[PDB]
């Protein structure tokens, strides 16, 4: 929008936003005791939140309303109503806050791992606590005018194509179960419960819908039209958004840049009204924000409207309340002049935003959360849950017992473009951290003699660092290589073009494997890289996926390597063979194989052979898993469901298995539970789908902990050609983990039961 | 549905409901301190109303949920959740209550005038207070297990065709302003404010939409398919429902028997979702009830569904939550089995009902409204607002000085089928009253020597009774004829076939007028009758429309006639000439004239000559009305006016463009209250055809003494000036306009709207 020369937004992965959109404001609170609003109902803390917001909005001029439909809202100075920023980032810690540059206060926020790694821990409580800490820290910054009260998080789009530059931000490729679980735990942690009366921080689930690529084939997200079947819409692209609106009661949602089936998400009333509000129960006075700036893109380049005034009017009427950008505040005045919108439609949007602000305690100084301050940031950071998430999430992919490093290992050769990682560990959308503990520093602090060599860059074709690296290796007890990808390779605005290890890193690892010494390789980054050559190289003793480990990253990794903590992470996306992305266009949105070039996408549908499967992860011990069957769903759904708000949440039954530590190392345990069928519902039939997961606390050798995995009605439902979610009678089989240590056959009997009726598109 | 022999519901005006639907339950409240629910969140009075309702519903079996989608909900005995009745009538007082038959308490409730007469008073405060009394009495009965907490009221369909058997129930023919005003005052009075946290009684605005006939031409409402333009739908058939949902925040709404443009109202997602929820902000956890039993009629006779299971599914999915009938509770089980509905869809609807019950204090014994009792019925009844409404509403149509009856009038010949009226005064949907004061008992109480003769029946065809009535007239100082129509003529389930005085009443009136005595005619009933021959007969000294005056009807009538009170009512429908209904089909839903059979419908569009016009009414005095002041500029810029702050108004379209102000001087012999209707017209603003005029305001002023003046101030809201385009959009158009005060047009004021067109409402596309 703010381009200086011609800009092809069908190709360019990044918009050109106005400085106003991108500005860092200084925030504050209305003075309800002495200010101009003191006798208005909005300042009456005993009144209803809607009635309060309505009373306030009645005081605005038309132009004031319009200006306050943008993310950087100017407020209304004459009313003592301060500017308010809607665009705040919280993906895995505070970002876009007005951080102090000196003074020892508000200089930083806790930098948790990227969600990709945190989700690999398979721990729901963990996700929830991270969210709670983030929203405590948000309130603290807010109380000093340095952060808003709503957050553009979480990013829960399915990591469908492995080359997506933003998959790192997500809880993985399983939109239906794993992502939805993350969605619920994160949003309830941000918001302080399930639609509590006193909202903590408003979540903004994103990006709705069909957004999972930046610019593959030079087709920008900004102009992309996702051709998606109704079946896939219901099955893969929206179930996490149903979870957000229905179960978590997210106060906000962000509509995506792209179109779906010819309709821009932000101008899509089927999306924003029929689905979001009428099918999934999105809060009445919840509000929708556009992406930055998806309203502009309705016009340029989507051409769904002919100018900015019309793009504004179409988005507003479809259900987009707040524009991250300048199209609303600078063109809705034209929309009004042209009769395209009423003042009613504009007031509703602003009223929605302020209704949430009222709920958030914006006008109530005595509100419980208005007293959080810097010491609460200090205290929650000192809990070291960022370290804990990283430690629980790290994935051991290959190991011959070389890990944990034996007491005999005294010197290490520390090699690779991730060996001295600091800011690399933070991924993206991060603010300043209190500290960043590199793998190098953590290695020294662990008490190893460290021979550090860069060896080679992430993406270089230079070998001039090889010799010194081999030299450092030849004079060390073990080699620890840390490499892979980072945000120079995968980023917002630019997808990868391939999913192989970048540069000449694999050559360096090969030459290191032929040194004669034990070799541990840490594959870092969010997306996966093809590590088949490492899998098949016997001289590569150990392979670890370390994701983006956050502020205490080095210590988390080296506590795992040294065996202080025992790894238990599992992959939350498939590591595909490198040729996968060359086999079919990556913006083919069809999940199922087509018998042509599309081989099936994700662990659910892929007919090929993953290098490492979704759900791969090894332990420092061995476990012995043992089991501890005609179900009539219609009957099961006929019963009372105390403890569950929605009927589809009830277990069909609970999978019970004993988990014995048959080895000789204390270890926590993780499990994914999969189901499959070859006769229930329509063909084609999936490989399998995830229906449950859990993490159990450290189990001692000889001890047995019980794994209980409820199998909800919603999880056994399949999706028909119309998008309906229906539980079908037939034969199913559970399988525990990728190793399928335990399997359980059961039959579903009775008639088909409808779980959701998918509505017709407009 | 419960017919014993073949029933043709395309023709038959009344359904055959199962006894279960019609049953009189004994109600009670759950014990939230000690009962099975005490630890459930529903019994936590500090929790959110939605969360409370969700916690309760979670405890139900599927069958218990299904069974509690009917109006006579059985509750859940094992949970200590009592049966609850959704079908409670309150149109003009409590009805379908479990009235006691002995013991001196709860044997009766106040019987107000039918809303048609109440509305004629043009008094907003009156309507609101009536509604407040009704809801106080509702809660009092509720607290003794004798009534529910939601009411199937108000009926606010525009009384469009004059032969409608139920137009009597409505605030008249002006859907946009007059009916919408009644809707607001009544619903907020019923509900105890504007969506208050503590709801007093849930209102159910009805009937949505296109419903304004019972069985004209033997086409029953049960199978009627209204063909209505989007323009008419926005302009005439729905504005009162926008008002109910948006301004009044009605907690419930009732969907109609009929289809509109091929889609039954209760299976109509455009109506129940797109318009109701997305356009007008109907409460998120408000609920929709069908009419009794419109869900059944989706199948039989509409054939929109092939069976009851499919009819239930379609109605539920479209947005109908509660069935007045047994289609839901006895066939949603089948819908579920067939995969047509989810348990989620069923749960939402029951949760919706119980969310309102939570808000109504159904689970909180300490709720403000849970202590109201029989003494509160006695107290509110004794205020005599029923009497007051009738006396305010009575309309003086014709007079030469005969009314009020002079002191010279000692004896009266009281003639007519309405002369000894008791139950006739109650109209329809009435429960037992404390008493009923007939016009006969009232005349005797007031001190006149009364010579009473029936004369003829309402629909009588014999002249045998004439002679005694004529003899009585000859002995008396004045003749007071009371007749017209009643509920043997106009009723639920059966429209009138014509709009003339029934039977030989006019022939009797003619002969009474040949006697040579002063003659006063009281024209009773809700619908109008063609009184043109009474209008032109110089020996009919006076004509009064008395509507259905309720429990103290006789005293209201004779206090007016005696001059103890002075009349100020104005007609709220057009009194058409009898020919009107025989010129064009009465199910032609187009308001505009078409240059063929349709002369235009209502005072807004009618091109013929009313016998008495909408807004007709005379006083016991005369008034001089003069423009008080106008804004310096009479060129109003709507876009600019709407751009300003609007403190004191929730919605921008509610702000005044300006205020019409007049001085009202009593220029006669007698102290009198005053009423005014304010009309606007345009010859160039908006699209053609241009209407006659349309109502934009009204008011009633307190007694004005001879020679004294009072101020009349009538704001002109932006919404009132908006016109409707061919697509249903509400747009304020620039151009020339003229206000006219009353039917006599005593004051007129030209103004101009300048600047661009302004969109007030975008009418959504149908599905
Ligand atoms: C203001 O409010 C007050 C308080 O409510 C009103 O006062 C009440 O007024 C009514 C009506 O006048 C009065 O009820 C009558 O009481 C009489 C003595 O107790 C009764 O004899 C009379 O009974 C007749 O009506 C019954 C209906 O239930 C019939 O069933 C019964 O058969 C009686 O009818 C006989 O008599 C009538 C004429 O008298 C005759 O036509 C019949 O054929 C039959 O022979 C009434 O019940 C109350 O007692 C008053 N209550 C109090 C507390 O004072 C007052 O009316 C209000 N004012 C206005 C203007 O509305
Ligand atoms: C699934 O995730 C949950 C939630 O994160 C996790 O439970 C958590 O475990 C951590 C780690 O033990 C707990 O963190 C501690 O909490 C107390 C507060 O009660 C703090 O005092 C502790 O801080 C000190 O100790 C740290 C570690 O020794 C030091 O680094 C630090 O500087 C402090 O001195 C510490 O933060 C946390 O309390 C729980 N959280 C909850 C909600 O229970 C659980 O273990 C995971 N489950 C499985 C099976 O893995
Ligand atoms: C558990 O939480 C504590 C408290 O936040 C962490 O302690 C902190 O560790 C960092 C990194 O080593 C220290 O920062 C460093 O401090 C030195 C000296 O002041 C400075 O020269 C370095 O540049 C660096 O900033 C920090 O001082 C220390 N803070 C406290 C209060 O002890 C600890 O790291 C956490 N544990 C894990 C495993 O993450
Ligand atoms: C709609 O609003 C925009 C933004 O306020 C207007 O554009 C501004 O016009 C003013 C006055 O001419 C200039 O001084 C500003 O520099 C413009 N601002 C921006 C951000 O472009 C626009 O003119 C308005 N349109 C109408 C019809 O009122
Ligand atoms: C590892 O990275 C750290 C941090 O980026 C490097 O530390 C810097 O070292 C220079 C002196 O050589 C100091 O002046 C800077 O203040 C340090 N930077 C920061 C951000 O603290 C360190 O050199 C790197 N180690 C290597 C390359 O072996
Ligand atoms: C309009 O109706 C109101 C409400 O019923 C009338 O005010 C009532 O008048 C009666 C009889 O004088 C009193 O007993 C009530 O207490 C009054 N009620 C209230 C709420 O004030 C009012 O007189 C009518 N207005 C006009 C102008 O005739
Ligand atoms: C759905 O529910 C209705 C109401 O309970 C069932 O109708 C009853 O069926 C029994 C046995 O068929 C009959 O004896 C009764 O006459 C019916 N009762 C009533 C009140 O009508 C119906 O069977 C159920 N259908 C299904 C498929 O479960
Ligand atoms: C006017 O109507 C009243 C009420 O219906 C009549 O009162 C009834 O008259 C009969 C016979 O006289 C009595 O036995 C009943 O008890 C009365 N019923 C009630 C409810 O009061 C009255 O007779 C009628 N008057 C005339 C003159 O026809
Ligand atoms: O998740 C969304 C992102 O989609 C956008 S991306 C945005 C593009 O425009 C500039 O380059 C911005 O710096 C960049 O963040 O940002 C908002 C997030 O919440
Ligand atoms: O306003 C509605 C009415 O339309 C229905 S009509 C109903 C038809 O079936 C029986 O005869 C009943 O006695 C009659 O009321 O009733 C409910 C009202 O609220
Ligand atoms: C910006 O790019 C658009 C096309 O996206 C083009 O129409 C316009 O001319 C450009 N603006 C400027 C100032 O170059
Ligand atoms: C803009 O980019 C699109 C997609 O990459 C491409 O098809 C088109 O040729 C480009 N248009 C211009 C004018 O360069
Ligand atoms: C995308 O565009 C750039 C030119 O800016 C080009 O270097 C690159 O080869 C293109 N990629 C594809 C797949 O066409
Ligand atoms: C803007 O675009 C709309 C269509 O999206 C069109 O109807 C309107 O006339 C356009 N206005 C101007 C000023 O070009
Ligand atoms: C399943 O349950 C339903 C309802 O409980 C029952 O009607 C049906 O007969 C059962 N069918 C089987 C095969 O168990
Ligand atoms: C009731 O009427 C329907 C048609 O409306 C007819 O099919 C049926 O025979 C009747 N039922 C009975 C029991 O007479
Ligand atoms: C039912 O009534 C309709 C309309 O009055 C008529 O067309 C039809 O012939 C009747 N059907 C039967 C079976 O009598
Ligand atoms: C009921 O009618 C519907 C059509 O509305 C049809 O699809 C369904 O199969 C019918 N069910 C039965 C049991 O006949
Ligand atoms: C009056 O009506 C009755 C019953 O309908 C009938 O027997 C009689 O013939 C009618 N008489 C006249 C004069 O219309
Ligand atoms: C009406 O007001 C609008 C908004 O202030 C302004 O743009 C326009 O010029 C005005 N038009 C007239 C005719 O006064
Ligand atoms: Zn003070
Ligand atoms: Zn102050
Ligand atoms: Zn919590
Ligand atoms: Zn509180
Ligand atoms: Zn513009
Ligand atoms: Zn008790
Ligand atoms: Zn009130
Ligand atoms: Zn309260
Ligand atoms: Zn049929
Ligand atoms: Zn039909
Ligand atoms: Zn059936
Ligand atoms: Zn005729």
């Amino acid at each position: 929008q703010n381009n200086q020369t011609y800009a092809n937004y069908s190709a360019q992965g990044q918009p050109d936003l106005y400085p106003e959109t991108l500005a860092t404001l200084t925030l504050s609170f209305p003075d309800c005791e002495h200010g101009p609003l003191k006798n208005n109902l909005v300042c009456d803390s005993s009144a209803g939140y809607v009635e309060r917001a309505q009373a306030l909005i009645s005081l605005f001029t038309l132009e004031e309303l319009i200006l306050n439909t943008q993310n950087s809202g100017p407020g209304v100075p004459r009313l003592g109503l301060p500017n308010y920023q809607v665009w705040n980032e919280a993906l895995h810690g505070l970002d876009r806050a007005n951080f102090a540059t000196k003074g020892g206060q508000f200089e930083w926020a806790t930098s948790f791992p990227m969600p990709i790694l945190t989700t690999a821990a398979l721990n729901r409580t963990l996700i929830h606590q991270i969210a709670d800490i983030i929203s405590t820290q948000a309130r603290a910054f807010s109380n000093s005018g340095r952060y808003g009260l709503d957050v553009y998080a979480p990013n829960v789009n399915g990591f469908r194509s492995p080359l997506w530059g933003r998959g790192q931000e997500t809880p993985g490729e399983d939109a239906f179960f794993l992502s939805s679980a993350y969605t619920y735990e994160y949003i309830t942690g941000i918001q302080g419960g399930v639609d509590p009366e006193h909202l903590k921080v408003a979540a903004t689930v994103k990006h709705f819908a069909g957004y999972d690529l930046e610019n593959w084939n030079n087709q920008s997200r900004l102009g992309f039209d996702a051709i998606i079947t109704q079946q896939d819409l219901s099955e893969y692209y929206t179930p996490q958004f149903l979870a957000a609106a229905r179960y978590a009661k997210s106060r906000s949602l962000m509509c995506a840049y792209n179109s779906v089936n010819g309709v821009p998400s932000c101008a899509n009333s089927f999306f924003l009204q029929t689905l979001l509000r009428e099918s999934w129960g999105f809060p009445e006075w919840g509000y929708v924000s556009s992406d930055c700036d998806a309203v502009y893109n309705v016009f340029n380049p989507h051409d769904y409207a002919s100018n900015q005034s019309s793009a504004a009017a179409s988005s507003l009427r479809a259900g987009t309340d707040i524009d991250c950008g300048q199209t609303y505040p600078w063109h809705l005045n034209e929309s009004f002049v042209a009769g395209e919108v009423s003042r009613g439609e504009i007031e509703r949007s602003v009223t929605r935003l302020y209704a949430n602000l009222v709920r958030l305690g914006y006008f109530d100084k005595k509100n419980q959360y208005r007293s959080l301050g810097w010491k609460d940031v200090v205290k929650t950071d000192a809990w070291n849950i960022s370290y804990e998430a990283a430690v629980e999430g790290i994935v051991l992919l290959k190991n011959d017992g070389t890990l944990p490093l034996s007491k005999k290992v005294r010197s290490i050769a520390l090699i690779g473009p991730w060996a001295n990682a600091t800011t690399q560990m933070q991924g993206n959308y991060y603010g300043p951290a209190p500290y960043l503990i590199s793998p190098l520093e953590a290695a020294k602090k662990a008490g190893y003699h460290v021979n550090f060599e860069l060896g080679t860059e992430i993406a270089g074709n230079s070998t001039t660092g090889f010799a010194k690296a081999i030299a450092a290796a030849k004079k060390s007890d073990a080699i620890i290589y840390l490499g892979g990808i980072d945000n120079t390779i995968e980023q917002e605005g630019a997808d990868r073009t391939d999913i192989a290890w970048p540069g000449n890193q694999l050559d360096l690892i090969k030459q290191l494997s032929e040194v004669g010494k034990p070799l541990v390789v840490l594959q870092m980054g969010g997306g996966q890289v093809d590590s088949s050559s490492l899998k098949s190289n016997k001289k590569v003793n150990s392979l670890v996926w370390g994701g983006y480990p956050g502020q205490s990253g080095g210590v988390a990794l080296f506590d795992i390597l040294s065996g202080k903590r025992a790894p238990a992470g599992r992959l939350v996306t498939t590591q595909y063979p490198a040729e996968y992305v060359h086999q079919f266009p990556q913006n083919d949105m069809n999940l199922r194989p087509d018998g042509k070039s599309n081989p099936g996408q994700t662990y659910i549908w892929y007919t090929g052979k993953p290098v490492y499967e979704f759900g791969s992860g090894l332990f420092y011990t061995t476990f012995k898993e043992t089991l501890a069957l005609k179900f009539n769903t219609s009957s099961i759904l006929s019963a009372p469901h105390p403890g569950y708000t929605y009927s589809e949440q009830i277990p069909v039954f609970t999978f019970e298995a004993n988990i014995k530590n048959s080895g000789k190392t204390e270890s926590p345990y993780t499990a994914m539970l999969f189901v499959r069928t070859s006769n229930a519902g329509p063909a084609p039939y999936p490989n399998k789908w995830l229906v449950g997961f859990d993490r159990l606390a450290d189990i001692k050798p000889g001890h047995s902990s019980k794994l209980s995995i409820p199998i909800p009605v919603s999880a056994l439902a399949r999706v028909d050609s119309h998008g309906n979610r229906i539980v079908y009678p037939g034969k199913y089989e559970l399988a525990l983990n990728t190793d399928e240590s335990v399997k359980l056959e059961f039959e579903l009997v009775g008639e088909e039961v409808t779980i959701e009726n998918w509505p017709l598109e407009e």
